[PDB]
């Protein structure tokens, strides 16, 4: 600590960004499937866009949590700097 | 004529989702290198999160445009469907 | 029927290429964490390289499998064209 | 230090693996493109496979170059080991 703490926060950011990326990839491939199995439809397009917004809301929650943690770290360092002047 | 338009709307959605995934892939690959040579800093994490939000706001604009186009196609679809029924 | 057979061969190719990507991407994600928070013995670099080669040999077996099927399809196409001329 | 050199070797591996993934992804999107346009053809499948083999041979060359460097590093450590006995 505290570099260990931040190292965990960074590991979390990366891993979350990967999961998200692969959720998007799953969509791209789901469409690539129903592009040569049966031309894509409006219904498909709408549920897809819907899955995009949804999965991003999830990602954003994750990023917000990470943001809170780093903000705490910043406030701690701050206090130290306020004492030292 | 309709199927063609929507075919182009589908092509747009896919290629937009591709570009998006590429930008995110760049971010990740940038953190995987800027963490190997030296150590990622809270500044990097912050700017990365920021670029994610910006990148999604862009993608979202693209998606809304596509959504308007399909909505129009739906308006016409109902234009006929209402007369014949 | 010929178009259908080939259609299946085509989505088999794409999907095999997808899974191949996932295997790689995964290998990279394992390095973007186990090497950015800690160090990594060269023999782990060797293990990764070895997983690359093995994963490719698998992919190549898949590709040759589908290649045989298109080759047969070509032989049939050829038989028809030859009788006709 | 030998850690700096090997650190560069690791950065090379990762970056070459990302590049590789990008070439495969590009080719993988190219098929998604020429699927919604017309229909993927045996010509396409053939050239695509050829692209896979060709791109992997390049990747393997890169990996071989890396392997020789780590090999040298190992022989060096070895020379030290034989002295210490």
């Amino acid at each position: 600590a505290p570099a260990d703490y931040f190292r965990i926060l960074v590991q979390q950011f990366e891993v979350q960004l990967q999961q998200y990326r692969q959720q998007i990839e799953e969509l791209e491939n789901h469409l690539a499937t129903q592009a040569n199995n049966s031309h894509i439809t409006p219904q498909d397009l709408s549920m897809a866009m819907q899955k995009i917004y949804q999965t991003f809301v999830a990602l954003a929650a994750q990023l917000q949590s990470i943001h809170e943690n780093v903000k705490v770290l910043k406030e701690q360092y701050l206090g130290y700097r306020k004492m030292f002047l």
